């Protein structure tokens, strides 16, 4: 039509950037700056193409937070409603029980490299 549409490089995943060994520095370095907060990894579904995306890949979440209060945060800086469809993964899960601490969620999903994987969505299907 009238656009023209740019392809552009792929999109490369926060692990595809990092390696394995840089990541678990990182975050042995903020944990031991920032005891109370949880290095989180928030990215967009590879191939979604309803949402936007985030400013940053990188977040630190305060302990005391549950999963309903973070996804609403992440959906607020999505700048969506709460029409929207949006869903979240945590370490590849379906999102599990909404009033589940922050912290306790991290003990269980954390990835081998010290950080908590979440994936965003406007399908279950992913």
């Amino acid at each position: 039509d009238e656009w023209e549409v740019i392809g552009g490089p792929s999109e490369k995943t926060f692990k595809q950037r990092r390696t394995f060994e840089q990541r678990v520095e990182d975050v042995r370095l903020i944990r031991e700056q920032h005891p109370t907060k949880i290095p989180v990894i928030i990215e967009r579904y590879k191939g979604e193409k309803q949402l936007p995306v985030l400013d940053k890949t990188k977040f630190l979440v305060p302990d005391h937070v549950n999963m309903s209060e973070l996804i609403k945060i992440i959906r607020r800086r999505l700048q969506l409603n709460a029409n929207q469809a949006f869903f979240l993964l945590v370490n590849g899960h379906s999102m599990v029980s909404v009033s589940t601490p922050i912290s306790e969620v991290y003990e269980s999903e954390k990835d081998e490299d010290g950080f908590l994987y979440m994936v965003y969505a406007s399908q279950e299907t992913f």
